[PDB]
């Protein structure tokens, strides 16, 4: 039995909304999202993380290309083979790829493994939000409504599941008979609901948010 909504910021899991300016680091940022919440489980501290050490040193090797792109899946795989990701306090975002500068006396979160849910399952996905934490997925937001969206539940006719922006969801719910999924975005705090996006969940599993989905574990 899942609960009927679930928002994990209310939980003291979630950190405040990064801006990624110009550097395609969604990817990264989802990681740190999903990773954020697992350390404050785990030790009861909420501390953003460095996205700016993925984007420098989970590169070629992951398959990443920085601020050109890169992988949720690959960049947990990095923390876990480097035994640890420094805070964003220790190491700043400056949206521009960088010599990788990543140092253990900053470290501020490790990794034991992560997850891969399987592909297009709204319900797996669901249970995995209630039951493990925030999960890091993939959305199509080639859309002109996504830059667009302020506010609701979103829905796009021409979605489809070809994916190619990385956030996290950190909940679910319901808007007046409208199921959504609660979205945390990387696009500061001026899109949407204030960093957020609540999209369409159960509906046939909307812009691929249930494609690629993926958390980590401490
Ligand atoms: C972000 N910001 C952009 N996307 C990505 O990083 C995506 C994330 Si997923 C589809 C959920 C794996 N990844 C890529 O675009 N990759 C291409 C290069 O090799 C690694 C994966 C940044 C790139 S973008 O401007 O094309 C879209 C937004």
């Amino acid at each position: 039995i899942l609960p009927d909504s679930v928002d994990w910021r209310e939980k003291g899991c979630v950190t405040e909304v990064k801006y990624q300016g110009s550097c395609g680091a969604c990817w990264a940022f989802s990681a740190v999202g999903a990773l954020e919440a697992q350390l404050k489980l785990k030790t009861g501290k909420l501390v953003s993380l460095s996205a700016q050490n993925l984007v420098d040193c989970s590169t070629e090797k992951y398959g990443n290309k920085g601020c050109n792109g890169g992988f949720m899946t690959t960049a947990f795989q990095y923390i876990i083979d480097n035994k640890g990701i420094d805070s964003d306090a220790s190491y700043p975002y400056k949206a521009m790829d960088q010599k990788c500068q990543y140092d253990s006396k900053y470290r501020a979160a490790t990794c034991s493994k992560y997850t891969e849910l399987p592909y297009g399952r709204e319900d797996v996905l669901k249970e995995a939000v209630a039951n493990k934490g925030p999960v890091s997925v993939g959305v199509d937001a080639r859309h002109p409504s996504f830059f667009l969206y302020r506010s609701g539940v979103y829905y796009e006719p021409s979605c489809t599941q070809n994916v190619n922006h990385g956030v996290l969801v950190v909940g679910y719910g319901d808007l007046n008979g409208k199921e959504y999924w609660l979205v945390k975005n990387s696009w500061g705090h001026n899109f949407g609901e204030e960093g957020y996006i609540r999209m369409a969940r159960n509906k046939g599993n909307h812009c691929g948010i249930a494609s690629f989905p993926s958390y980590p574990e401490i």
